[PDB]
């Protein structure tokens, strides 16, 4: 298992990895936006920009060369959220608004930039480990490695939208604090029908945070 940067060359490698793996993400699942093998071009654009910040780590299989997992890291800045919410209005895909409305509202509703007095935040945004290679403590390694990329680039706060409770555990293990905790059940539409019908054990979404060097 080898942990290194992601060259410009391996970007559609990564996308074809995400297509085939990342769709069974808890939140995604409960609204159903993206699906195995088929492109989800909407998100794939965000991910392409996050990748171009060039802080993003990958795990390659020593012996086969196959893409095992990735941590996509991006620089968040003041007003980024507010821009995303304004841009989200013009976009007219209801599923997308349910996912990212929750994410951006929750984030916006705790000014972390003000809380910790910082102008940029290191964001572990997307954490993918292939179906095949999943459960061998690879995420935990990607996470730890992501934390150290932050300290090398002189960031002060690392933050993660921990929708998966496995991702919460990893964060717990590196000593991350829960900033906001929100239950997926709490959100019901005009009828009273649950909007995030999440399958256990992912009963809540945590924004989680660690202060670094
Ligand atoms: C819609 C959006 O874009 S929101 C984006 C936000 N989402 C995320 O960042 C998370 C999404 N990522 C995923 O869904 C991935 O498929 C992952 C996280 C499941 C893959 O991670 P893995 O390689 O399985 O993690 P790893 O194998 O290192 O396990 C680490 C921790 O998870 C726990 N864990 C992992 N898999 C399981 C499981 N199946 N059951 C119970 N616990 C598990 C381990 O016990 C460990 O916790 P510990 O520190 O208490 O031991």
């Amino acid at each position: 298992m080898e942990y290194g940067p992601i060259p410009s060359s391996k970007f559609t490698d990564v996308i074809h990895h995400l297509r085939h793996n990342f769709p069974d993400e808890p939140l995604n699942a409960s609204v159903g936006l993206c699906v195995h093998g088929k492109p989800c071009e909407l998100l794939e654009h965000h991910d392409l920009q996050t990748l171009e910040d060039g802080l993003s780590i990958m795990a390659v299989e020593s012996t086969t060369g196959e893409i095992a997992g990735v941590a996509l890291n991006g620089i968040a800045r003041r007003g980024d959220v507010e821009k995303a919410l304004e841009e989200m209005k013009s976009i007219d895909n209801i599923k997308y608004q349910r996912i990212f409305g929750l994410l951006n509202n929750v984030n916006k509703s705790i000014d972390l930039f003000t809380k910790y007095n910082v102008d940029k935040i290191f964001e572990l945004r997307i954490l993918s480990v292939d179906s095949r290679f999943r459960g061998r403590g690879i995420a935990k390694e990607l996470f730890l490695r992501s934390e150290l990329i932050a300290e090398e680039h002189g960031f002060k706060l690392v933050k993660v939208d921990a929708t998966s409770l496995f991702t919460q555990r990893a964060a717990e293990c590196l000593g991350f604090i829960t900033e906001k905790c929100v239950t997926y059940g709490d959100f019901k539409d005009e009828n009273g029908r649950k909007i995030y019908d999440t399958k256990s054990p992912h009963d809540y979404y945590k924004v989680m945070t660690k202060v670094v060097s």
